[PDB]
């Protein structure tokens, strides 16, 4: 599929709070579709979808999420709780004069668009998530306890204390992104026992090979983006589990009634497809896509499949 | 009508050439409507139309024209010929992924949108001009000669030599804009015999009163905008008459066939309504509005009337 060159894009900026402005890239005309990337990514993670969606007749707004890229990265950890992040995205729509938008997210952006649909359905025309399932909060089980009962989420405890994971991820950015952005069959990093091994990359090469999914030029773009604000803002998305849990609990007796799509990825070994298995009981109008041979980095692993799934669903359920 | 606060707007930037980026403000969803201001104005001259058009179901893109505001102001005079300006606006649409837009202009922006419709009709869904008529080039009469046969366009000869009008318009910006932005019954400046009187403001108060059309805060916004690049870029729009005439002559045997609207203003003593009188012979699908008691500064003189005319025409002929 056709990709984006960053300097041939229209760049938009919206101030949603005194020291917080959101940056986005904008392409096409038609119904507004807002794309929300995950950790640790960029608007550029949507590079294969932006031209394709615009060509299909949508107005694509591909965000730099708060903490990333050209968006502001306030220093405070609580600025990255889901409650604040969602209300800023509503303000974003307000300042653009958009009554509604389709929201499509991946990874942490998938979590965000689910909560947008849950708490601001009147502002969400339709919602789609790649990899990230929607699991309603259990008001009887705290979040950090649910993380210890699952060993693959152990890197999340390593991410908790400010400054620790930042030093490792920032020490060599090219190594960081070449180590992360890999197909499942190429994966080089261990998510289990990160805390007993000292860090996330201790048992990965100092000069890793380039994944089949990405070019050297595409890696260097992410590198350039993360030189701006570093990893603190991105990591802060993980540092609000108790507040996110308390907020999510305030919604418990309610369903998501708007058109919705869940896209699972066969080889995402962290956000595994089985984690989505009873989403229908909460989301009555939920539709599904599923991508075989697809790892965690869904948009760049299987861009053609992603594009086909999204455009078919947009054309029937969002338009 | 509701106006705009500049800090609650979404701001967009598009690079159309190596050292030229266009700034615009963006509000609403629906068909793309691009608003092009005149001399010496700003996107903010559309402040009463932007919320109203967006509320009526349009996606408003209100430009800072090249040379103004947050848009680039390259130094070269030939960068502001109509030929270059229009091709940049096509590039603008290209980079936004817009196949077409409605173009609405006033004053020099009215001239620009007429030439967009003439040379790039496939990119103009519909075209509207406030005050500025469309008069096809006379290939037998040079432009500076046509200006001497009309005494009201004598300030245009004063505008020709670089640096001269700049010194007068820049010497006190608040005085400049308070002197210009006035109703016809309040007008304080003489357009005739500017060159024999030495300048444009020689016979106007050093501390002029504030027009009924504008507040002190609105004046100071223009003042702040013109501190950025000064008047050279704006004045350069007048310094390309021979090239604009040669380019316009290349189109001579052709009509404008797209939906079109000409809005005349009873009390614009420079762009007088009579100047539009045989536009129908060139623009077969031309419709008309006419605003009584309206001077040159149409959008802020009669904003409610302008809004009503534009929305009625957009809803029938552009949508
Ligand atoms: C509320 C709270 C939560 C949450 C939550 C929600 C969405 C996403 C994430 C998340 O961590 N995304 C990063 C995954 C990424 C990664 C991992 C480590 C470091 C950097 C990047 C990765 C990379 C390769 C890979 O390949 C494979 F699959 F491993 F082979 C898989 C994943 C966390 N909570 O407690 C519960 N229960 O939701
Ligand atoms: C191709 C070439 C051309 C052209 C062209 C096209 C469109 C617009 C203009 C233009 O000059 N716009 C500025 C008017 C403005 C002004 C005047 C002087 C200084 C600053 C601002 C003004 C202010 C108050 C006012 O009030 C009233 F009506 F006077 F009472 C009227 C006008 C020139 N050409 O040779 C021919 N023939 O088109």
């Amino acid at each position: 599929p056709t990709s984006c060159n960053p300097s041939d894009m229209s760049h938009g900026y919206v101030t949603v709070k005194p020291r917080v402005r959101l940056h986005f890239v904008e392409l096409g005309s038609g119904p507004a579709v807002c794309l929300c990337h995950g950790f640790p990514e960029s608007w550029y993670s949507w590079r294969y979808q932006i031209p394709a969606l615009a060509q299909a007749g949508y107005r694509v707004l591909a965000m730099d999420m708060k903490g990333y890229g050209e968006s502001s990265a306030p220093p405070e950890i609580e600025e990255y709780c889901m409650e604040v992040l969602c209300k800023e995205m509503v303000t974003f729509l307000d300042k653009l004069g958009l009554s509604q938008a389709v929201f499509i997210g991946h990874d942490w952006g998938g979590m965000l668009v689910w909560y947008m649909a849950l708490f601001y359905p009147e502002r969400v025309r339709a919602v789609a998530s790649l990899n990230t399932p929607f699991i309603p909060a259990n008001p009887n089980m705290s979040p950090l306890e649910s993380i210890k009962a699952n060993p693959v989420f152990d890197y999340q405890l390593y991410f908790q204390e400010p400054g620790v994971a930042e030093a490792e991820l920032e020490q060599n950015l090219s190594r960081t992104f070449k180590s992360l952005f890999r197909a499942s069959d190429e994966s080089v990093l261990s998510m289990h026992k990160v805390c007993e091994a000292g860090g996330l990359f201790v048992n990965s090469p100092e000069e890793p090979s380039l994944s089949r999914m990405v070019t050297e030029e595409e890696i260097q773009f992410y590198v350039q983006q993360f030189k701006k604000s570093g990893f603190r803002g991105p990591l802060n998305w993980y540092r609000n589990m108790e507040r996110n849990w308390k907020w999510a609990c305030k919604s418990l007796g309610r369903k998501i009634l708007i058109p919705a799509l869940m896209v699972t990825a066969e080889k995402d070994f962290v956000l595994v497809p089985q984690m989505s298995q009873h989403m229908e009981d909460w989301i009555p109008h939920l539709k599904r896509g599923h991508i075989e041979d697809c790892g965690h980095w869904t948009q760049m692993d299987k861009p053609t499949e992603v594009n086909q799934i999204l455009i078919k669903w947009l054309d029937s359920d969002a338009r």
